[PDB]
């Protein structure tokens, strides 16, 4: 692991992951980028170097730093035009804040346009010296991150513009595409006898995958950074941004156990050893396994986490008791996603360096019909209906800036007002089975929080609207640094074959 001060240093690379050769965006020469990671209470100072070359990836990147509260660093937040200028080549931004009241799985990720399908992703672990679920566990290590990641062979800027799957699903960065069955797989390795805390993260760009491994069950501790109660599963649907923590005990045979993680689309199943990795017991032969997968008897249910320790629901347990309900209607027309009849693009100022200049009204923000503006320590609801208006469903949304309940899930009809997980991305569902996913938060964190869907090239777009959260506040809250002020003048000086 780097940091928590740490120099992440991005360039153009040809990377292999699959046998197959392409330039990629790269982190310290990876990817998936290196595992960061601290301690709850840490500040960390990440020093982003843009050392990038190819206008087709984007010499300029910005980092968001995914689930992190950012509470008066907004502008460390990442999203391009929402939080910050980018970062432009040969120039270097440090981001530099703190993580006072959180631990968990994380992940950073280029928030520029579809950078991130490029490669600019990797893993981020907030380690708790006191964590409660410890007990559960021997093992909790750089060596118990499991990434997933859709590889694709032509560039995001190249291809389709809503690829229909990805070539390869990436299982801690290796996996196999049909181009070439005897690529290597990514082993991941278990001592008989030891319980692992394996902290899966999805860094996909578009698909979600169905996790399982052969012959052992899986105990989920842990939910986008939120302790859960322990939910013992054979299999995780997980979305694209979304984490949890399992714990796996090594307690089977000394043998080689076959890593599944099935896409919903593209090359789905396992024919040649593609979408899986190698659970190796340590004195295991050297050799793929030769495992079945057996049906799933205990998928994870999302009705089914509930926080480890009690989490009050923001407002009162009725349809819209809260201070703001806001009700967000899909469209799609082909090339372009809307809410509430608005295709998100990005705006010349930053959206928080508007706010900096004044702007504290919907009607002085911009874009104009793409922000929210929210009160200050109110409980808001947000519902998110799923519509045949909107395809490439299921749609997971990402909040920024905060954690939510899921008040409403995918694929159930009640509302849980009592003990329902909170998370920061949640799949909005299908419409086939009416789904109408609702959520809940309490605006004590001032700044623009970017609110979109988690598929990138869904977000490129334009499937995000704006937070615009307690504005008054914001430029007292969080101060911006020099370095911060200086990324919109040389971004905006940049000729456009260099951006
Ligand atoms: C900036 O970034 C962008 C986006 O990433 C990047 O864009 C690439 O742009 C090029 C040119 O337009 C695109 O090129 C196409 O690339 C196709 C795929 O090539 C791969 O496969 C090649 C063939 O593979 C086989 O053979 C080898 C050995 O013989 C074997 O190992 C394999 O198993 C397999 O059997 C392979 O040669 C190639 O490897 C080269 O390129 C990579 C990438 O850098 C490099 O790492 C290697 O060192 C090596 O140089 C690669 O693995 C290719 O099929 C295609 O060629 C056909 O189409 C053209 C159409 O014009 C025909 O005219 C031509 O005759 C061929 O039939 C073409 O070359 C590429 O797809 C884009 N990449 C992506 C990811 O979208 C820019 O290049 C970047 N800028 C800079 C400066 O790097
Ligand atoms: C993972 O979790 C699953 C689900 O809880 C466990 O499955 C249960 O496993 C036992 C086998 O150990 C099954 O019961 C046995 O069935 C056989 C054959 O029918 C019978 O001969 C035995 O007397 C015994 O009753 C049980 O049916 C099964 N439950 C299911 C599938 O719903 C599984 O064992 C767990 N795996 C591990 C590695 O702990
Ligand atoms: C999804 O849930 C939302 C929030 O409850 C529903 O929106 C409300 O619908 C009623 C009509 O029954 C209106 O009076 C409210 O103003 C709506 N709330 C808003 C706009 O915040 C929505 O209809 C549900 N959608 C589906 C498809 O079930
Ligand atoms: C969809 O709407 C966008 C934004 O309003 C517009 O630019 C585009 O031409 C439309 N696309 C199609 C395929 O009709
Ligand atoms: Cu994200
Ligand atoms: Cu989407
Ligand atoms: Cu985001």
């Amino acid at each position: 692991a780097v940091g928590p001060v740490a120099d992440l240093t991005i360039t153009d690379a040809a990377v292999s992951p699959d046998g197959f050769s392409r330039q990629a965006v790269v982190v310290n020469g990876v990817t998936p980028g290196p595992l960061v990671a601290g301690n709850i209470g840490d500040r960390f100072q990440l020093n982003v170097i843009d050392n990038l070359t190819n206008h087709t990836m984007l010499k300029s990147t910005s980092i968001h730093w995914h689930g992190f509260f950012q509470h008066g660093t907004n502008w460390a937040d990442g999203p391009a035009f929402i939080n910050q200028c980018p970062i432009s080549p040969g120039h270097s931004f440090l981001y530099d804040f703190q993580v006072p009241d959180q631990a968990g799985t994380f992940w950073y990720h280029s928030h520029l346009s579809t950078q991130y399908c490029d490669g600019l992703r990797g893993p981020f672990v907030v380690y708790d010296p006191n964590d409660p679920h410890a007990s559960r566990y021997d093992v909790d290590n750089d060596d118990t991150v499991i990434t997933l990641a859709d590889w694709y062979h032509t560039a995001a800027k190249l291809g389709p513009r809503f690829p229909g799957g990805a070539d390869a699903t990436l299982i801690n960065g290796k996996g196999r595409a049909p181009s070439d069955s005897v690529a290597e797989l990514s082993v991941i390795k278990v001592t008989k006898g030891k319980r692992y805390r394996f902290r899966l993260v999805s860094l996909s760009c578009n698909p979600n995958h169905t996790f399982s491994i052969d012959g052992h069950n899986l105990t989920i501790i842990e939910v986008d950074s939120v302790n859960s109660q322990p939910l013992e599963v054979d299999s995780i649907q997980i979305f694209a941004a979304q984490r949890y923590s399992f714990v796996l005990d090594a307690n089977q045979a000394v043998d080689n156990y076959w890593i599944r993680a099935n896409p919903n689309f593209g090359n789905v199943g396992f024919d040649g050893g593609i979408n899986s990795a190698i659970l190796r017991y340590d004195g295991a032969p050297a050799v793929e396994p030769t495992t079945n997968q057996t049906t799933s008897v205990k998928p994870l249910n999302e009705v089914d986490l509930h926080p480890l320790v009690s989490t009050p629901v923001p407002g009162s347990p009725s349809s819209g008791g809260v201070d703001k309900a806001i009700n967000m209607a899909f469209n799609f027309n082909g090339s372009n996603f809307f809410i509430n009849g608005a295709s998100f693009v990005p705006p010349t100022v930053p959206v928080l360096l508007q706010i900096l200049s004044g702007a504290q009204t919907a009607q002085d923000l911009l874009p104009s019909g793409s922000v929210y503006v929210l009160p200050s320590n109110a409980s808001i609801e947000i519902s998110f209906p799923a519509t045949a208006a909107a395809p490439g469903a299921p749609h997971p949304f990402h909040l920024h800036g905060h954690t939510f309940a899921v008040v409403r899930s995918a694929g159930s009809t009640v509302y849980n007002y009592d003990n329902p997980i909170f998370r920061d991305v949640v799949s909005t569902g299908t419409p086939a089975a009416g789904d109408n996913v609702t959520i809940r938060f309490d605006t004590n964190n001032p700044g623009p929080w970017f609110l979109h869907c988690h598929i990138d090239f869904h977000l490129e777009g334009g499937f995000a609207v704006v937070m615009a959260e307690d504005t008054p506040d914001v430029k007292a809250v969080n101060p911006v640094p020099q370095a911060w002020s200086d990324l919109c003048p040389t971004y905006d000086a940049l000729d456009p074959n260099d951006q």
